């Protein structure tokens, strides 16, 4: 029911199974073609040069607003933390939980 005040992209929710990492993200609908991904760090907290990636996809719009929902679920066996990246209209935005990124306590 609650949504982002101003961010172009912001984390709705996330979860880890031990097996599987999933979640939802708030995306500001600024242009039609989008690219929203989650980039996480090693079970050893290694970023692999931003290479541990997980593509999210459009799930549904949020009525009464200029924001929408994207979802991500994938199989991951080792993960310490992550951040969210968003590209549209040649611009990039990020959700890095105010530079600390999101820790996954597994
Ligand atoms: O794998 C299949 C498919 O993958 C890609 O498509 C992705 C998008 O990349 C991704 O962003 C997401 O789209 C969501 C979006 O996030 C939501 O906001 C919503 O979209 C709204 C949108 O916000 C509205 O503004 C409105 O869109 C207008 C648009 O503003 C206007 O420009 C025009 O769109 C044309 C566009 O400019 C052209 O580039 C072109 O694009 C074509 C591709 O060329 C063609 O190959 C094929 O993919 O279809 C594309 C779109 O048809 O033509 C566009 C029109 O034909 O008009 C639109 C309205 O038609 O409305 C939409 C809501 O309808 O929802 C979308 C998803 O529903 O998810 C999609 C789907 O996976 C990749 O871009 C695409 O090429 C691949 O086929």
């Amino acid at each position: 029911a609650s949504i982002p005040s101003s961010a172009s992209v912001q984390l709705d929710s996330y979860n880890y199974d031990g097996s599987t990492f999933s979640g939802k993200i708030y995306v500001k609908n600024i242009a039609y073609s989008k690219k929203v991904t989650v980039v996480y760090a090693d079970g050893s907290d290694n970023w692999n040069n931003n290479g541990n990636i997980i593509a999210a996809s459009f799930s549904g719009p949020i009525s009464g607003s200029n924001y929408e929902y994207w979802t991500f679920s994938a199989s991951v066996k080792g993960i310490k933390e992550f951040y969210i990246k968003y590209e549209v209209s040649g611009k990039t935005y990020y959700d890095n939980n105010n530079s600390a990124n999101y820790q996954v306590s597994t």
